[PDB]
């Protein structure tokens, strides 16, 4: 046998390989996001991850390179920008931080009220605003996979329901459609795990941005952030996300999980921005493989918070 | 002027913003609900603070003496941790802020209180005392009659209880899990055993003081979720948000939180916190202006 492999010599990289290898195949007990046609294309076997450090170190395994469409990650970019936008006391009038009345930045009917009092006189407007600031954590305009946002768009009955009883309501501070266009749009900014690893570190961080050496969220916008990530961000299994991995972290229905560790007293003791992809999604919307990593690198590197 | 006092640090601090946030209990008042709980002095305010090297800081009426209500609800759900799993806990509550309730809450407690082993309420609650009584280092006193005003007047619990009954999330008769529950409401503490109670759980269920592990930690983990995400009644996302420490309220005016290990306390500490009048939310409002001072000075969000 002429040609082989290599019998060897602790290492995260390995670990992060291993475990990708192992929580692949759980894919099979779950599905891809069916109310929007254009995600039901993907191929759900799909697990990559990226772990990135305040030094500039990046980790990474599977498809960790792979496009997809934040969704409702970008909820949490969304939140940020109206809270630099408008200030946090005005956001929190509008919009409930508890896990008419105001709803939670993290569900629909939150993030509808946000992306309406997003500053600007048109979608058009909201929107640039949103972009500069994405631009700001990941150093590029980001961009808009337009095949899901016209799927989304002509097939959002829910949302254009939520809209209109926040108007009537009044706690929409914009126009019905103008405010579905620009929230759609968000959710169809593009990433890699590359992204949202970033801005996990950053928030990690308390807004600071270890690799530009700015401050680029206000401490208090980046505090109340991940707040909302520990207890809104991963829809009705949010609890139990605390409670058994205990890290702050967002997923879409796309797959995405953005999660981060603050600096604490290895590995990653000066902390960590972590992105993860696996379109495979459980019964509670988040990703299912995606979540099986998270839960085991919290448990096997000690990375909860409490 | 031949008397006079002194011309001009944690302590320090803790007495200065204790006469500052005093006197904002005059914008709310203490529990009616509980007929013996609506007779305190609602303008008491007093807090401990205890490092794992053994030392405390104390300002204000912080050696005052308070029923437990809600933070009992920690303790018992320990308690049932330590005896059943966390497994079979886990089956009939739910850890999200028929179906099963979240054990910070009347319902889930009421479910919790029922599991509990034994065959009666004095079975029942002779092995909370005792989980008790390992985390503090004496046995609790119990409030007889702060416990025979509730009793005689706890229609919703009972209302409650029995529709637990009826969907089948109590182990244990109405009566009986309806006592249990009580008592460890009316379970007696000062802000020195909820601030001892607070450091355990901060160290994993690790006794700094004592040397030996009390609380499993993943159990000890699981309690400290529940308190971040629950533990304020409907004002627990705001507490996360502006406050970020693990933090239990009880409708008698007390507080447990506590900072784990992550200058000042870089070893972590317990918090126990005691202002009898409370808030529109059910938590106490002198009390948690104090905390989110503390907590926003010494930069203790755990996020
Ligand atoms: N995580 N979320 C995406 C949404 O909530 C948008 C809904 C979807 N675009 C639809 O309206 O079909
Ligand atoms: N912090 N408390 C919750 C309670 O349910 C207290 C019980 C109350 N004494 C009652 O009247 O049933």
């Amino acid at each position: 046998a002429m040609k082989e492999l290599i019998k060897e010599h602790i290492n995260p990289a390995l670990q992060l390989h291993d475990w990708v290898e192992y929580y692949r195949p759980f894919a099979a007990n779950g599905q891809s996001a069916n109310y929007i046609p254009a995600l039901g294309k993907v191929n759900d076997s799909q697990l990559g991850i990226c772990v990135l450090e305040p030094d500039g170190t990046m980790i990474h395994a599977g498809d960790w390179n792979v496009s997809f469409t934040m969704q409702s990650i970008s909820k949490v970019i969304s939140f940020i920008a109206a809270c630099m936008s408008r200030g946090i006391p005005y956001v929190l009038d509008r919009v409930d931080v508890e896990p008419g009345k105001p709803f939670n930045p993290m569900i629909n009917a939150g993030a509808l009220t946000i992306a309406s009092i997003l500053p600007g006189e048109s979608a058009y407007e909201k929107l640039e605003f949103l972009y500069s600031v994405m631009e700001t954590l990941i150093g590029k305009r980001p961009r808009i996979h337009e095949e899901v946002f016209r799927s989304e768009w002509e097939t959002a009955h829910r949302n254009r329901a939520l809209a209109y009883y926040l108007k009537e309501t009044n706690f929409l501070e914009a126009e019905v459609e103008e405010t579905l266009e620009v929230y759609l749009k968000q959710c169809a900014m593009e990433s890699t795990t590359e992204d949202i690893a970033l801005i996990g570190l950053i928030l990690a961080h308390d807004g600071y941005h270890p690799i530009r050496h700015e401050q680029v969220i206000p401490k208090d916008v980046a505090k109340l952030a991940k707040a909302l990530m520990l207890t809104c961000g991963m829809y009705n299994a949010s609890g139990k996300y605390a409670a058994f991995v205990g890290v702050p972290a967002k997923s879409g229905v796309s797959g995405g999980i953005m999660a981060l560790v603050p600096p604490s007293a290895q590995p990653f003791q000066s902390g960590c921005g972590i992105g993860i992809y696996g379109p495979a999604i459980d019964e509670y919307g988040n990703s299912l493989t995606g979540g099986m990593l998270l839960k085991h690198m919290a448990q096997e590197w000690e990375l909860s918070i409490f």
